[PDB]
């Protein structure tokens, strides 16, 4: 009873993994290919192959987790070869979602050339918000870099395109975003990329627990969920309706799932909890979602979709 | 064996409550003269009595708290007459605290015109993110608004001045306000006030926890403690050794407390956790700290504040 409709194709249920959790080898995806997810998603990708940041990079947190991957992935092409060659095997019902993340504007038009020129039929994701690469800045906090990127992405860029965005904490933040955007043909925003540069510390050792760009790192799970909701709702509000919305952020129960659904998101991605673990997280949580809908005698998510009740 | 220098005035431990919570009448500060409190400060004032929004605008979490309060005080001659009454009567170690967040910058110039002009010898505080008024952003976030503010301010007012900033996510953010605030004789900045704008839902009902802005609060607690320890933490690395840190967010054990201490802050600010536990925490949290101290074996904050390693 989780049939979804996001970007003109179906999809058994809204569950995804969240870029960059689960997805960097062409293993890692054929298990997403295996699980109950409805849908997946490639790790953001660059021209060159990466190794990211040095160890310790990843740390699970009783409350969520921090990281600083710093973008490991295995290139560009290698994501498009696989990609390609899954199209002609048509043993998934609907789109394989394709993550970029260039280190520079000119990387990522160069980028989507070559994804405009291919024969690749799914959806791209440009990440405009990775908190944990050193010396580049959040390029979704800066509005005006923002608008021109997206300007000329659209003078050539005729496929379905979404963005990632970072968190945003003001309201007349979302008002400015939603009107860059409002403007474009875009499929959608997906909502929310870690809270950057969080620090955690282990008191016994009195130091920080990874060890790149001194302990700062992207903050997920429980505690980013209050965030996640805002900026999933705040998008709901202004977005034109034709650009739907994908809620990341804090989802580890049903509830949480339901949560996202009712602030208007589409598709949902699960990060931080996936990583703990692992694909079979998706049956779980099907089965927690379809519960809480029996009970409120939901059969569709039509039923309760964005209608998240004002006081 | 908290003993604190700050602002160079000597307090008897680092302890004090957010401004915001158990600071609204005469009897609330009244009570945390009379707690083990370090220091104390007012409620953020404006020039006139304000009711606030309407209820419910505070919900008690099980990771923290979301409110929006909308700024309900008593107005700045109240707080005004009760600190000026209260420096007559020397019956405290250390000044007061008296945070002022006017609804413009021009409301802002006449409360400091007229702190400047009293007899008031206490610290002021200057509030530049109140994230609950609605119809007004975060003056903080607004870079140049905020130089220009404090150029003007720095004209004519010649006593102890700290400043209430929000949560920043990005290293640039921090690297731009450090550059701003280095230029001006402040005394302190306190970092952070809560999250903006997170949003919380009961399932169940299908709705929103809290009448004002269609749900969306400031989160404090648990939430955000990552966050706060990295803004204290970012600031102290860059601000001139003059300035002094005051650390606020996710304090509710002497663990937090330390960690906070140990990223740089000098004073400690409690507010979920105060909401919560009545001035009683103040006793608690002390005795909590001095047995991490003690088992470490340091004899004063000044063995480990400022000293997180990094690996
Ligand atoms: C280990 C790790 C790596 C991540 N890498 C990326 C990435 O390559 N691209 C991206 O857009 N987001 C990345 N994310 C962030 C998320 O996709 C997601 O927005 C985030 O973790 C918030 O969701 P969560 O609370 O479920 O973790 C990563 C998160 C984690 C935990
Ligand atoms: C009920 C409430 C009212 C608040 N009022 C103010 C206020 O008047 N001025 C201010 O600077 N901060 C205000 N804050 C924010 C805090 O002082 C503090 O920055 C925040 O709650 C983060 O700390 P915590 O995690 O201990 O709550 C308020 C917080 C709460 C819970």
């Amino acid at each position: 009873m989780l049939n979804t409709t996001f970007a003109n194709a179906k999809f058994a249920n809204p569950f995804m993994n969240a870029s960059g959790v689960h997805c960097m080898t062409i293993e890692d995806l054929e298990e997403l290919k295996a699980s109950q997810a409805g849908a997946y998603i490639t790790k953001s990708s660059t021209l060159e192959k990466r190794e990211g940041n040095p160890l310790p990079r990843y740390v699970d947190l009783e409350l969520g987790s921090i990281n600083s991957m710093g973008l490991p992935n295995l290139g560009f092409d290698y994501y498009l070869d696989y990609v390609l060659k899954n199209q002609k095997e048509n043993a998934q019902e609907g789109p394989i979602f394709f993550s970029i993340a260039g280190m520079s504007a000119a990387e990522n038009i160069a980028m989507l050339k070559k994804i405009q020129e291919s024969d690749f039929s799914g959806i791209t994701e440009l990440n405009l918000s990775c908190p944990n690469v050193p010396g580049k800045p959040q390029l979704a906090y800066d509005f005006e870099a923002t608008e021109k990127l997206l300007k000329e992405v659209f003078t050539f860029f005729t496929k379905p395109l979404g963005v990632k965005l970072p968190p945003y904490f003001d309201l007349v933040h979302f008002d400015i975003m939603a009107e860059i955007l409002n403007q474009f043909p875009l499929t959608y925003v997906n909502s929310v990329n870690s809270i950057g540069n969080g620090l955690f510390i282990d008191p016994e050792a009195e130091s920080v627990v990874i060890k790149p760009k001194d302990g700062f790192g992207g903050i997920g799970g429980a505690y980013i969920k209050p965030t996640a909701l805002a900026n999933v709702r705040a998008f709901y509000t202004r977005l034109k309706p034709e650009i739907q919305i994908i809620g990341t952020g804090g989802i580890e129960t049903g509830q949480d799932a339901f949560e996202h659904l009712l602030c208007g998101a589409t598709m949902l991605q699960i990060g931080t909890a996936l990583h703990k673990e692992g694909p079979a997280i998706f049956d779980r949580i099907i089965k927690e979602l379809e519960e809480i809908m029996n009970q409120k005698g939901y059969q569709s998510i039509a039923d309760f979709h964005g209608k998240l009740k004002s006081l």
